[PDB]
């Protein structure tokens, strides 16, 4: 397939795909993405950083923005720890063979015509705006503190400086990228990645015991985890095991069964998978040992590429 | 009388009296008020830097905050423009008698480590708390901005960075202040003074048309609008007239009346003057009359100070 149809592939929508057309054609563009720096790189941003190798790939240059400016307000804490993490997360992408330029959030979100813009911005953005853009990234707040409206803002503004041509996130991203198509006088062409069901299937993957992969993560804690994760017979909806099958595996791919009790079965592609999972012919514990060893291969480079150093 | 009753003379409140007395007895200590930038400077002002002339000479080192930074977020237009008022307000208060030290919040509210104390407490501050404390100072406003927000953190920031002991300012200043009071670890101790009654009537003195006296307005004008000023007779509350009179006039005073028909009024104090003018003794026409000759002798020199600039 294209360059088009490569960028599309598993993501949740593109604002929009004609704007995303025209950028293609450019001799020159820019794909950026923004983290709040993590203390467990999961699964959840892998999904991300595949997305932002396959526009490194259609040509762009891609800049990852860590924010960690971004997390303080967030109340994620210091801004010398917050940092301390954003080193961290740096050495991890570089280990997802991404080659990209990493700008921290306080580079240049502390100088005086940055915070003059961020000001700017906040003229022109009302109260509801603003908090409305954060639901699906603040935790509502009993009593919501001013940092909450500046976020969103800040956000926006980072978009402006990094200059990028498209924007590349998850869909709890999505209204604060309205409104930076908003505000900005370049409309960015915004890419939005789904959401990855956590493994308790619980809502979103995150950093609660159990609820998720670290790409640095042993092969024991892989298998462990995976073995306990929410994988109802039949169920592919909100199965955080067939979306970790559907994003990151490859195809054809053989399940180890035990002779006469299965034996072996050769899937060409997900959607093989998928049906014969639905039609309970593969079994649950099945699927997990499979995935489990799958990801452990997967994961194994970059997880020795980061041993390694 | 000595420091401390000369400093609450003509005042709302002091945020604390104590406080304030342990204040003056230090060696060294300062007293600031912050004035966004207007392009008329009228009676309103002077009566604050009446109380910051008063601070001045119980030892007080003076500060003047030019607050365009945080008129520019009170809408007050572009920042070059709220500048160039700022650079004209400085003549002014210069030409009052005032000598202090004049700072634009612009000149240090830009910088890396002010711009993070933003952050800081926008962090600690809720936003309900922070348009609760802009009630008094915006327009409300039909759906509110995120810049409403940011400026109570802006000012409660300055207060920080200019380390004085005493924060001086009108009454309606008193939420942020006491937000402040909050915010900081020195608790600023809070001069407040009254409100000045508009010319209309109306409320407060604003530069809406004929509502206000300029303190370099020319003596035709101050006659005029004097003349065609609220001042209902026998009435005090709410006479502008009466204000005026009590917070910028010397005594004893003597009002010019045409003989028999008064004739010629001497009044030791405006105690008496209130009195007199309840009892309906004096008539409205004489008491503008003399306000308006009074005014133009008290406002002279600094009108004169101006012009030969």
């Amino acid at each position: 397939m294209d360059e088009f149809e490569m960028i599309k592939r598993n993501t949740s929508e593109i604002i929009s795909e004609e704007e995303l057309r025209e950028v293609l054609k450019k001799d020159e563009k820019s794909a950026e993405i923004g983290f709040e720096p993590s203390g467990k790189i999961h699964l959840g941003h892998y999904l991300q950083i595949k997305k932002m190798i396959d526009l490194q790939n259609a040509g762009f240059d891609i800049i990852i923005s860590l924010a960690d400016l971004g997390a303080y307000l967030n109340q994620k804490g210091e801004l010398d720890e917050i940092r301390k993490i954003g080193d961290y997360n740096k050495k991890v992408f570089e280990a997802m063979g991404l080659k990209a330029k990493y700008v921290y959030g306080s580079e240049f979100g502390l100088d005086k015509d940055y915070t003059l813009n961020v000001y700017r911005l906040a003229l022109k953005t009302t109260l509801k705006r603003a908090r409305r853009s954060m639901e699906l990234i603040a935790r509502e707040d009993e009593n919501p503190k001013v940092a909450e409206v500046i976020y969103p803002i800040m956000q926006v503004n980072n978009i402006h400086y990094v200059g990028v041509d498209v924007a590349v996130g998850g869909m709890e991203q999505r209204k604060i990228h309205m409104l930076a198509r908003e505000l900005l006088p370049k409309k960015v062409v915004c890419i939005h990645n789904p959401v990855l069901t956590g493994l308790d299937g619980e809502g979103k993957m995150s950093s609660s015991k159990g609820n998720f992969i670290a790409v640095d993560d042993s092969p024991e804690e892989i298998r462990a985890k995976i073995k306990k994760a929410y994988c109802p017979a039949g169920v592919v909806e909100g199965n955080p095991i067939m979306e970790i099958a559907k994003y990151f595996l490859e195809y054809p791919l053989t399940i180890k069964r035990p002779e006469k009790f299965g034996g072996d079965l050769t899937v060409n592609s997900y959607e093989e998978l998928e049906s014969l999972f639905k039609n309970k012919e593969l079994h649950p514990m099945d699927l997990k040992n499979a995935v489990a060893e799958e990801l452990i291969k997967i994961l194994e480079p970059i997880r020795k590429r980061l041993a390694h150093h």
